[PDB]
C-alpha cells in the first residue's frame, strides 16, 4: 500500500539526515578529527608495517604457500617430463635441482622423455617444468631458511640475488612473489599435463590424494579445477591489496594534530581530508581483499588441506624451517589461514575506526556540499510528514535552530528527535508486515 511505501520512504529520509548530522557535526571538531587522523596513521603503520597482525602480509603469505603448496603436493604425479621425439624443441632435455620432493624423496629431476608430446593430457614440456619450476625457486628463496625472509608491504626494494642450477637478480616484494605464484599456477593450467593413471591412487577419495575426488577427468586442470580456481582468485585478491597499500604507504607519515583551543573552519581548514579519504578507502579495501582471500582459500576441501597439504612429501622427508630452503609451502599452509583468520578478528576495533574515518574524511572533503544536502533532506522530510495522517504529533521528529553567531559558519544547527524515529523505523516494518 501507499502509506507503507511512504512510511519506508521517510525512515530512509530519517536515516540519511541523521547520519550526515553526525558527520556534520564531527566535521565541526578538531578532537573528533584528530582522534580519526590518529587512528588511521596507527592502522596504517599495522598493515604495512607489521607482518603477524597484519591481514595484508597474512593475505600474501597465504596466497603464496598456496601456489607452492599445490606444486609441490601434485609435481611428482605429473605425467614424466620432457621434450618428445625431437629433442631439440620444447626446451630439450634439462635436469632441475631442489624440486620439491617426490613420493621416494627425490628433489632432482631430468625431463627427457622423449617416448610422448608434450601438452595437455600428455606430459609436461621442458620448457613449462623451466617456467613453474623459476617460479617455485624464487618463492622459496624469498621466504629463506627461517620462512620468514620477506618483507612488511611498506618495504618493496629490498633484493633477492641466487643463481638457479642462471642467476636471478629480482625483488623480494610481494609484488614480483605474486607474479611467481600466478606463473606456477596459470602454466599449470595452461600446460594442464596428464596425472600418472589419471589420478587413480590409494586414498580414502579413490585418487592420489584426500579430498580430491576423480569426476571423470585425468588431467591436472580437470582433477584440480576447484583448487586451481580457489588459488588464482587468492592471487587476484592478495594483489589488490598490495596495489592498495602504495596508497596507505604514500600517507603513512605523521601529522600535527589540529589545535583543539582554536576554531576550525570546515569550509577552509581541510585541505588535507582528500589523501584522508584515499587512505582511510584504501585500508577499507585491504581489509574486503584479505577476508576475500580467506573466502577464496575455503573453497578448497578440509581434507585436502589437513590430510593431503599437511601430510605431504616435503614434511614426509623432514623439510621444514630453521643452507636449504624450505620456508614455503604445504608443511605451512594450515597455519598461514589460521594466522590470516586471527589477524583479520584482531583487526576489528581497527576497522570500524577506518569505516568513521572514511566518511569523516569524505564529509570534511566536501562539507560544503554535503551541509547544504543535510537542508535538502530537512526539506525532503518536511513536505514527506505533510501528507501522512496526523502529521502534527510527527512534525518535531526533525527541528531546526539558528546560530547566525557561528564562528565556524555553520548558521543552522539541525537536530533529530531519535524516540519518533525509533517510532516511525517500527511503524515501516509492521506495515510491511
Amino acid at each position: 500500500q501507499d502509506l507503507s511505501d511512504s512510511y519506508e520512504r521517510l525512515n530512509n529520509l530519517l536515516t540519511n539526515y541523521s547520519v550526515l548530522n553526525a558527520l556534520i557535526r564531527q566535521s565541526a571538531d578538531p578532537n573528533a578529527i584528530n582522534n580519526a587522523r590518529g587512528n588511521l596513521n596507527a592502522s596504517a603503520k599495522n598493515l604495512i608495517n607489521d607482518k603477524k597482525n597484519s591481514p595484508a602480509y597474512q593475505a600474501v603469505l597465504l596466497a603464496l604457500n598456496a601456489a607452492a603448496g599445490l606444486w609441490q603436493v601434485m609435481s611428482y604425479a605429473i605425467s614424466p617430463c620432457g621434450p618428445g621425439k625431437d629433442t631439440s624443441k620444447n626446451g630439450g632435455v634439462q635436469t632441475f635441482h631442489n624440486t620439491p620432493s617426490n613420493q621416494w624423496g627425490g628433489t632432482t629431476i631430468t625431463c627427457g622423455t622423449t617416448g610422448y608430446e608434450p601438452g595437455p593430457y600428455s606430459i609436461l614440456s621442458t620448457e613449462n617444468y623451466a617456467k613453474i619450476n623459476k617460479a617455485y625457486q624464487i618463492i622459496q628463496k624469498a621466504f629463506g631458511s627461517s620462512g620468514k625472509d620477506i618483507p612488511a608491504l611498506s618495504d618493496t626494494n629490498t633484493e633477492l640475488k641466487f643463481t638457479i642450477n642462471e642467476e636471478i637478480v629480482t625483488k623480494n616484494n610481494a609484488q614480483v612473489l605474486l607474479e611467481q605464484a600466478s606463473t606456477i599456477i596459470t602454466t599449470l593450467n595452461s600446460a594442464c599435463p596428464w596425472i600418472n593413471n589419471g589420478g587413480a591412487g590409494g586414498a580414502s577419495s579413490g585418487s592420489l590424494w584426500e579430498g580430491i575426488y576423480l569426476k571423470g577427468d585425468g588431467s591436472a586442470c580437470g582433477i584440480f579445477k576447484n583448487e586451481i580456481s580457489a588459488i588464482q582468485d587468492m592471487i587476484k585478491n592478495a594483489a589488490i591489496a598490495v596495489e592498495q597499500s602504495k596508497i596507505v604507504a604514500a600517507n603513512a607519515q605523521n601529522q600535527r594534530n589540529l589545535d583543539t583551543g582554536k576554531t576550525f573552519n570546515p569550509y577552509k581548514d581541510a585541505n588535507f581530508a582528500q589523501s584522508m579519504f584515499a587512505n582511510a578507502k584504501a585500508q577499507a579495501e585491504i581489509l574486503n581483499r584479505a577476508q576475500a582471500v580467506v573466502k577464496d582459500f575455503e573453497r578448497i576441501p578440509a581434507e585436502f588441506v589437513k590430510d593431503s597439504l599437511g601430510v605431504c612429501h616435503e614434511v614426509q622427508n623432514g623439510h621444514l624451517r630453521g643452507d636449504n630452503t624450505w620456508g614455503a609451502g604445504c608443511a605451512y599452509v594450515g597455519e598461514t589461514v589460521t594466522n590470516l583468520k586471527d589477524s583479520i578478528a584482531h583487526f576489528g576495533d581497527q576497522a570500524e575506526r577506518i569505516h568513521n574515518a572514511r566518511n569523516l574524511a569524505y564529509t570534511l572533503a566536501n562539507f560544503s556540499s554535503q551541509y547544504q544536502k543535510l537542508g535538502e533532506h530537512y526539506d525532503s522530510i518536511t513536505a514527506a510528514i505533510s501528507s501522512l495522517p496526523d502529521a502534527q504529533s510527527l512534525q518535531n521528529v526533525v527541528s531546526k535552530k539558528t546560530n547566525p553567531n557561528s564562528p565556524q559558519g555553520i548558521q543552522d544547527n539541525y537536530y533529530i528527535d531519535s524516540n519518533i524515529h525509533s517510532q516511525v523505523q517500527s511503524r515501516s516494518q509492521e506495515l510491511k508486515g
